[PDB]
């Protein structure tokens, strides 16, 4: 291998960071709801029924898809259903579900539930909620009153019983496999030199290039390397019986690394090797369809399937996501009273871009905080009689920034719009510090809050340096940040801040960010993808924190 200790050191440093950012990546989470009911009644009388719960998925257009259907419990005054419903959990979307309980006619006592027509059974009642509402309860159990439409009666509308939903993250979806590889007698292609070897584990595609899934650090002048542990979830590999590619390569600082050897084996195959203590010989390709078995061998020194502490594990341990908002009130935007102002409050009730982004994000994150007291700021405006503020409370107080609910944010916003003077220029430093001050204070008081600040701007920032410095400093606190650009401005300068598109942030004082905490996108939903990254950031913090 050709490279300096410095070239190696730094490619390893790049890897460490990338791993902490992707985490024990990609155990895409699944929930098991299980069901039971009490007091099922078509009218005012409770007698043995034959209950069945049926679960629909509510689309935004309010359309209903059937996604599950319990078995029929026979002759019961309180059924406890055996059949569980496994639904995927998507942190980035509200998953509205609708539950419907039916009293199955007795003539069907021998029918498989799949075969039942619901028109032919007694509809007892219905309830609705988001998945988010069930998995954020301490007991992970909700109790919902089944209701029917009796015509029109929000108060004295009769009950038809209670439906009781228990949610549990499914064990299989929490499993990752730690592996420690070791090789034996590696030969570099570069003759008369020792190898600087690393390993790449790649999922197999059919008729296209294999997708790298994991990578070991590079070791200097080692012919019998024992790497640090790499971790693999089942979704990264496919199934435990799915063959993967393991390539051993010789590192070259010039970026073109040379293949040392390659084997193809499943994660199951590796386990058998581990237990047996046996190694397997590597191969190189030679003839466009033949391979050569090397003297060099691969070994699996360690191999442990573990239950990884997942996002949902933390939520069930009483950890919250607390939403914060900061809104550009720079004149960039145009007078609120102008139809083509980005802050125009349409009389018809149509949301502007700031309202859209607030809802798109808040609507989801509101379920992960129990108090729903959300700090709300504006920046770049002149309040009555004062100079320009770069962090004033939207609610218009002097002492506190919290507002009640998304609703509270929306009314604080429309309120501020007509009680201050859009000014300038566009600065992010002060709000980020304000947020950090709150994060920090929460950390010191041993709270279990992690904070998500949404910043919405119409142009590019002025204080790019003092922003980096604030972010870098914030990276140690329980705080993620999402920036959303609105209107048609050129946001090119913003992309240096994005976790994905940008680069690891450097303080002016030289210090580096512990982790990626910023994302940016232009609201040309596109928000969904911003939300999808937060769990990872969330967990990164929890790993790193000290
Ligand atoms: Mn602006």
């Amino acid at each position: 291998g050709t490279s300096s200790m410095a070239d190696i050191g730094s490619t390893n440093d790049a890897l460490d960071y990338y791993l902490k950012s992707k985490g024990f990546n990609g155990l895409f989470s699944q929930i098991e709801l299980s069901f039971s009911a009490s007091n099922l009644r078509d009218r005012d009388v409770l007698s043995k029924s034959d209950p069945m719960v049926v679960v629909y998925q509510k689309e935004k257009d309010a359309t209903l898809s059937e996604v599950f259907r319990s078995e029929v419990v026979l002759n019961s005054l309180a059924p406890k259903w055996i059949k569980k419903f496994i639904v995927a959990y998507h942190f980035e979307t509200v998953q509205t579900l609708v539950f419907r309980v039916y009293d199955v006619d007795t003539k069907f006592q021998n029918s498989r539930e799949e075969m039942l027509k619901l028109d032919e059974q007694q509809f007892l009642g219905e309830a609705t909620c988001a998945l988010s509402e069930i998995i954020t309860k301490s007991t992970r159990t909700s109790t919902l009153e089944l209701k029917r439409k009796d015509g029109f009666a929000p108060q004295a509308q009769p009950h038809h019983g209670k439906l009781i939903i228990h949610a549990e993250e499914s064990l299989a979806s929490k499993i990752s496999t730690e592996i420690v590889f070791r090789c034996s007698n590696l030969e570099s292609k570069d003759l008369f030199s020792k190898s600087d070897p690393f390993l790449v584990v790649s999922k197999i595609v059919e008729h296209g290039t294999p997708i790298p899934v994991s990578k070991t650090e590079v070791r200097k002048n080692d012919l019998n390397p024992i790497w640090k542990p790499v971790f693999l979830s089942v979704q990264q590999v496919g199934s435990k019986d799915s063959p993967v590619i393991i390539e051993c390569s010789d590192f070259n600082s010039n970026g073109k690394h040379s293949l040392i050897g390659k084997v193809q084996k499943s994660l199951s195959d590796l386990e058998k090797l581990h237990l047996a203590g046996q190694g397997i010989n590597f191969s190189l390709p030679t003839g466009a369809g033949q391979n050569k078995v090397l003297k060099s061998q691969l070994f699996v020194d360690k191999f442990t399937e573990t239950v990884h502490h997942t996002f949902l594990e933390y939520l069930a341990s009483g950890f919250e996501l607390n939403f914060m908002v900061a809104i550009d009130f720079t004149a960039s935007n145009g007078n609120p009273r102008l139809p083509d102002s980005l802050h125009y409050i349409d009389p018809s009730g149509r949301l502007n871009a700031y309202q859209r982004a607030i809802m798109d994000v808040g609507e989801v994150l509101q379920f992960y905080d129990s108090d729903k007291r959300f700090p709300a700021w504006g920046f770049g405006a002149r309040p009555i009689d004062a100079p320009v503020s770069h962090c004033f409370n939207l609610n218009g107080s002097s002492s506190y920034s919290e507002v009640d609910g998304i609703q509270g944010i929306m009314t604080s916003y429309t309120s501020a719009l007509f009680n201050v003077s859009l000014a300038g220029p566009t600065l992010f430093g002060p709000v980020i510090n304000a947020a950090a001050m709150i994060a920090s204070a929460s950390l010191a008081q041993g709270s279990r809050k992690y904070y998500v600040l949404l910043i919405i701007t119409d142009g590019v920032i002025t204080d790019l340096q003092e922003t980096k410095d604030a972010l870098v400093s914030a990276s140690d606190l329980p705080l993620s940040i999402l920036i959303v650009g609105v209107g048609g401005a050129d946001f090119k300068e913003m992309e240096i801040l994005d976790a994905d598109k940008g680069e690891r942030l450097e303080s002016s004082s030289g210090r580096l960010a512990s982790r990626d905490i910023v994302q940016f996108v232009a609201l040309r939903s596109v928000v969904q993808a911003l939300l999808a990254e937060l769990p990872s950031q969330f967990l990164t913090y929890m790993r790193i924190r000290n």
